[PDB]
């Protein structure tokens, strides 16, 4: 008889290895999901003490994480909304029915190996993911997952991003006044004269803590994650924000403690990204964090390729424009500087006379102001609405994914503050395991409606005769038995 | 601006009032959110620079404001004493605000309609 | 014998329930109006002298204003377009034929509890309605 515990040289058991096989069409979806079930359940009637999706290959990864990990969504929908109907390999169902009143059910999703579980969880997993990693964005979409972390979100994230954003903002109002009130007298460290200028360094000291703080949460997320060169640059861009208006503060205090002014060039780019990233905390609301994951792409696809093309006109023709310059506008910086005057719409087209052919000036200006006004620009537009249509559900699902990696930072944030993560879930008796004892499981409810499937003599309901949360009710003797 | 309102015995203007109420309420309302934080953070950023006019922060978002409307001196001052630093700061503002975020608006707009 | 016009705690008849249980699905949609037509029908048949979407529930709405008033455009639809074609429950039917040359037909709509009624009028419900009232502007 072969084992169905078994591994291989890469320590994938059987199901492992159907989930390393899946590739997120449909027939094989149909599929291994289907021959999934069988050697699942089989397990059951051969060896009924073993539960197979526990085993951890050589990388410490079950079926489920290695479906998560891999981008395997399908596979995922599948063990998650598992509910099998058979009595004997009930135990082996995932999501169960707690009551079926009529046209509403109420749905129990387990979470074990979801929330903040021991090796890796299935949140972890996906939000914590490599930028391949194929459908990080969907494998949320997933049922309960959105649920779950918009439970998250509702009972103890929101009110804790708030003031997150909060201390933020705070932090941007004095470390913007006592940057508004510098001294403009003298070179830097500058000495302490009237009670106005105690208070700024009070600003100033408390404003160097965060650029220390936000420096640290970057090396934190170095070496809690060891992020690749590649998903360094290509999905940490907030990350990347943050840390870099940390290095900007500590070169401000590096330079103001060696006598140089160059501070305030430090300091001015530390506020300037400051604010900009409160563009982070738009991803507290629907709304206005799918707006900025929309100015996230729009950088990336439709103004990178724009740059790009419109600096080399602009250098293209800067440099036909002021070769034809004689002695002023006689630079390469302010021809430069006035070829891009024109799209911000404040080109004069007679900004110089000192040249010796009007024809070429001007025909080599309406050439830049044509191909980089009226079409480059204008394509813009064009390019950006070809954009939004397309990005109008993968920015929600960025979004929430943004959103996600938030709730389990702040679960992560407060293993030691509030207690864990308040437990998203509540410890039911689903049924009982194949032994005869209890089967308590940390489970979600999803209360449903079904105006088709009428009669439905469900029978899986685990305690239909309460038909609520209530208090405690009866188990109902039918399937179960012990 | 409430002669607006009278649009609606019109079936062509009524529906185009309310598309502007539309308009208002999901894209310029987060449109502007996003703009007033730009405008106000290379503001501060800008007058932090300037020293001694223009060294006062409404004539800063004012004459920063003045870019979106197309009325935009990137010379506007030169009370200050660092160059790139006031040009690569209101080179950023004048491509995330004018080039990205104004174009982005009307891309908006059209997926709304 | 059950009561077709008995009420519960919150005054709502049965047809009122069927309006409050109704959730703008097709299936749902399919039914409730299928239902609503049984008992409106059967109420002809037994008590033929009551006009059951007249009652009013604890808050005067009848079950027309409370699908309107709810967001119940499938229950509205049903109610509004409501031809009945057996001769014992014509009474009942809301929306009538008064004449057929060749393809040419003129229907006639009821307009009780539409125009400006007593208590609660279908334009006023659904015009001066909350904002969340799903389906205001369907
Ligand atoms: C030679 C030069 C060397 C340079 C080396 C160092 C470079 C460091 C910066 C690199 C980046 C520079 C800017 C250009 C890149 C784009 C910026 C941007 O839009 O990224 C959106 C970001 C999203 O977050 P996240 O990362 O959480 O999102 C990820 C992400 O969606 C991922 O795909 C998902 O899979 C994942 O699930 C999700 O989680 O959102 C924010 O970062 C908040 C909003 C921030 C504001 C956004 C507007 C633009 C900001 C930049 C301009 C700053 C202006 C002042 C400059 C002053 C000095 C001139
Ligand atoms: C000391 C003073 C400091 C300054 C004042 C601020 C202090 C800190 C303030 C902290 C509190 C944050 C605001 C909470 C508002 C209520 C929440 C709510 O229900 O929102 C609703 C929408 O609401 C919006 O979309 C509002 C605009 C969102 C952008 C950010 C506004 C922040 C306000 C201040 C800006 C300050 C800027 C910086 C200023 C320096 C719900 O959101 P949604 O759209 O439904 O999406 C939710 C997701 N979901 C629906 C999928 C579940
Ligand atoms: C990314 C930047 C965005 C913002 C800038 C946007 C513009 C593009 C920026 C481009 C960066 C380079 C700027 C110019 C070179 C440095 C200065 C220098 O020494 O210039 C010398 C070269 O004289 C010339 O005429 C230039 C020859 C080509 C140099 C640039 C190579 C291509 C760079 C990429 C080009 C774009 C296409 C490809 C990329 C898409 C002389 O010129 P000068 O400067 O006067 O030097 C002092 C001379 N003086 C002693 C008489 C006073
Ligand atoms: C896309 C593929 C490549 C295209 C290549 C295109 C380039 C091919 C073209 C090549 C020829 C370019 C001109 C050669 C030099 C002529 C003299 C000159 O410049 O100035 C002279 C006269 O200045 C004037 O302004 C008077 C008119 C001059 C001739 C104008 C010809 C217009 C041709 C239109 C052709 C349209 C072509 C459209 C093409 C799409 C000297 O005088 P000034 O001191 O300089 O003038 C100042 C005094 N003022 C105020 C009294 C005037
Ligand atoms: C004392 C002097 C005061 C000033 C003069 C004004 C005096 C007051 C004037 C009162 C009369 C109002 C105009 C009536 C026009 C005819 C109606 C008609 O058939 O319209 C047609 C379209 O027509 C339009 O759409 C026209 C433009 C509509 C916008 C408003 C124009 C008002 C004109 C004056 C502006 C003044 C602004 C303020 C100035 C201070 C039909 O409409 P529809 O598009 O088919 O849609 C109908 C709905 N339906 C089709 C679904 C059924
Ligand atoms: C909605 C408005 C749209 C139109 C406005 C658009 C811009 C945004 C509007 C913002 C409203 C607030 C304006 C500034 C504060 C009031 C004045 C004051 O006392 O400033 C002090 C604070 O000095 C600074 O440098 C400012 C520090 C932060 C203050 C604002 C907090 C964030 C507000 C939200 C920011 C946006 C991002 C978040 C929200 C999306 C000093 O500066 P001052 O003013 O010179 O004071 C006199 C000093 N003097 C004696 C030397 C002369
Ligand atoms: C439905 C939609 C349509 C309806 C819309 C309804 C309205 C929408 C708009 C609303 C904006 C209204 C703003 C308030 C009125 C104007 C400002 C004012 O009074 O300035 C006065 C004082 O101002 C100050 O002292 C402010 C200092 C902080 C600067 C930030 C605001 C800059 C104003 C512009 C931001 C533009 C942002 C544009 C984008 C938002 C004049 O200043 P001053 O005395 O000459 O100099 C003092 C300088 N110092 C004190 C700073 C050193
Ligand atoms: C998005 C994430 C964050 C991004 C952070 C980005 C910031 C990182 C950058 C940081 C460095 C910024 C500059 C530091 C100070 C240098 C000196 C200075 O400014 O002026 C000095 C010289 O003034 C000049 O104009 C001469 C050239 C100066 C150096 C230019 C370097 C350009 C680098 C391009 C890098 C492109 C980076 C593009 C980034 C996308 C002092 O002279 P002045 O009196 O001021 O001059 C006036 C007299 N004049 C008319 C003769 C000139
Ligand atoms: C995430 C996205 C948003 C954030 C983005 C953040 C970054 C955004 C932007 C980034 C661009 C930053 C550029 C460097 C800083 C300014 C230049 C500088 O220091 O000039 C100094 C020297 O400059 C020179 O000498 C340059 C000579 C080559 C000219 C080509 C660049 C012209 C600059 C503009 C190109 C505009 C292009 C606009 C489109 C790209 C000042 O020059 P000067 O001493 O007075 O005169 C010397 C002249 N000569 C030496 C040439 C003879
Ligand atoms: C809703 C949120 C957005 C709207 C509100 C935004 C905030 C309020 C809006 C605008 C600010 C208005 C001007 C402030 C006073 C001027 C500067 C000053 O006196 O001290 C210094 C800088 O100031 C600081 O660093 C901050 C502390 C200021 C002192 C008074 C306590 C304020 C506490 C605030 C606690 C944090 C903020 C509140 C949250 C905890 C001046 O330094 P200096 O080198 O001596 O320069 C001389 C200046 N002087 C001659 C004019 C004296
Ligand atoms: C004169 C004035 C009178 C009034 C005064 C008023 C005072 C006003 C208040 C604050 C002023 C600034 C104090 C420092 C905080 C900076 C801002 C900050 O932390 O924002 C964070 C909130 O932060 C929190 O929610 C926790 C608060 C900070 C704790 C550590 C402070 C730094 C000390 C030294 C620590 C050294 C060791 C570091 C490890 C401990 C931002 O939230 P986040 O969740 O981090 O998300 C951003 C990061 N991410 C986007 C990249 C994910
Ligand atoms: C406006 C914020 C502070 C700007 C100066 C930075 C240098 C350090 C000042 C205070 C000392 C911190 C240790
Ligand atoms: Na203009």
């Amino acid at each position: 008889t072969a084992d169905i515990s078994a591994r291989d040289s890469v320590g994938n058991t059987v199901l492992h290895a159907l989930v390393e096989v899946a590739d997120n069409t449909a027939d094989n979806t149909k599929f291994v999901t289907s021959m999934y079930n069988e050697i699942l359940m089989l397990g059951a009637k051969l060896h009924p003490t073993l539960k197979l999706e526990e085993l951890t290959n050589k990388k410490g990864m079950t079926p489920l994480a290695l479906a998560a990990g891999t981008g395997k969504i399908g596979v995922l929908a599948y063990i998650l909304q598992r509910e099998i109907q058979e009595p004997e390999c009930r135990h082996l169902s995932r999501k169960f029915t707690e009551w079926a009143y009529g046209p509403v059910h109420s749905s129990l999703y387990d979470l074990s190996c979801i929330d903040t579980c021991e090796k890796n969880s299935v949140l972890e997993v996906i939000a914590y993911s490599s930028s391949e990693t194929p459908n990080r964005h969907d494998m949320l979409l997933v049922e309960p997952l959105n649920r779950l972390l918009q439970d998250k979100w509702d009972r103890f994230v929101k009110r804790i991003f708030y003031f997150n954003f909060l201390v933020y903002c705070l932090y941007m109002i004095i470390f913007t006044m006592a940057a508004y009130y510098r001294p403009v007298d003298g070179l830097p460290p500058f000495k302490m004269e009237k009670t106005g200028d105690y208070f700024r360094v009070t600003g100033e000291i408390l404003s160097v803590l965060g650029g220390v703080y936000f420096f640290f949460r970057g090396i934190q997320y170095f070496l809690q994650r060891r992020p690749s060169m590649k998903t360094l640059f290509v999905d940490s861009y907030s990350e990347m924000l943050f840390f870099l208006q940390s290095l900007f503060m500590l070169a401000t205090v590096v330079l103001y403690f060696s006598h140089l002014k160059e501070y305030v060039a430090s300091m001015v780019f530390s506020l300037a990204l400051g604010w900009t990233n409160m563009l982070y905390y738009t991803r507290g609301f629907q709304q206005m964090g799918i707006y900025a994951v929309m100015i996230e792409k729009m950088i990336l696809r439709d103004l990178c390729r724009f740059m790009f093309v419109y600096i080399v006109f602009l250098f293209g023709f800067s440099t036909a424009v002021v070769t034809l310059i004689e002695d002023s506008y006689n630079s390469l910086y302010s021809t430069c500087l006035e070829l891009f005057k024109f799209t911000i719409g404040m080109g004069d087209l007679e900004f110089t006379e000192n040249y010796d052919f009007k024809a070429v000036f001007i025909i080599l200006l309406l050439a830049y102001v044509i191909l980089t006004y009226i079409l480059l620009l204008n394509m813009l537009i064009a390019l950006m609405g070809e954009t939004v249509n397309k990005i109008a559900q993968e920015s929600k699902n960025i979004w929430k994914l943004q959103r996600a990696i938030t709730i389990l930072d702040t679960e992560k944030s407060f293993l030691k503050c509030m207690r864990k993560a308040f437990r998203s879930g509540k410890l039911l008796q689903v049924g009982y395991t194949p032994d005869g004892k209890d089967d308590y499981r940390w489970c979600f409810r999803v209360d449903e409606v079904n105006w088709t499937t009428w009669n439905t003599n469900v029978g899986i309901i685990n305690e239909d005769p309460g038909n609520c949360e209530g208090v405690k009710r009866t188990l109902s003797f039918s399937l179960r038995s012990s």
